[PDB]
């Protein structure tokens, strides 16, 4: 009955947008375990760009979020079939092609972003 | 057995500091209900100063925090004996004199801040 959901991300300067996506992932089925993967500082820099918070900071903040049952920190940059078997993951939840193989397997669940609520957008707000 | 704890605050741009205080309040006893009071936009401005986020935004973010069982939004600026009876509150938890009457009654539990982890401190970090 219990369904294992995996959501990965940088989770830099966690904001309501991230929180809503985690909520959505958690609530995909009636009984879930939400595992959250937090990306390493080096791979995030190499593959994405600037990260403000350290892995420790990003991970520690996620611990306080209601929807998070387990954290993998650091997580792999790229999800593999071996990773899913290792952690007994039933679905991967992410914003929506590197996820084609997951969709082909029936193991992909889309979740939605929220614009405007960003931590950086809040500073853009204040300046006046 | 279940102990009702009340923590109030502005909770503007919620950060690890706030989250740790809420955790501390929640864990004061083995079985607790943590009620969190979120201050109104006008009273925060009048009595404290600038608030970046609206009451709705501050309240919505707190909903996602593991330790929060109930929210009173807006909450009164000043705690009263009548308020404690109304919500069946056993202890008030806050950083540590407007709380003298609570300490005299045995209804005050100190919780600690964390400096450096602030949302604004993180912007102070990045600029370089
Ligand atoms: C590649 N990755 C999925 C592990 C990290 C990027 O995820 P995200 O922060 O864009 O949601
Ligand atoms: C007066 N008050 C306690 C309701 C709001 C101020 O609380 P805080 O944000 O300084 O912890």
């Amino acid at each position: 009955k219990n369904v294992v959901i995996y959501a990965d991300g940088v989770y830099d300067m966690l904001h309501l947008g991230h929180m809503k996506q985690l909520e959505q992932a958690k609530k995909l089925f009636e009984n879930t375990t939400l595992i959250v993967g937090v990306t390493s500082d080096n791979e995030t820099k190499l593959f994405k760009g600037q990260v403000v918070q350290t892995l420790e900071e990003r991970t520690e903040t996620l611990k306080h979020i209601r929807w998070v049952d387990e954290i993998i920190s650091p997580c792999p940059w790229v999800v593999t079939p071996e990773f899913l078997e290792k952690y007994k993951i039933d679905y991967v939840a992410h914003d929506d092609d590197i996820y084609a193989w997951l969709k082909r397997a029936g193991k992909f669940k889309a979740t939605q972003r929220t614009e405007g609520v960003s931590t950086t957008d809040l500073i853009v707000r204040i300046l006046k």
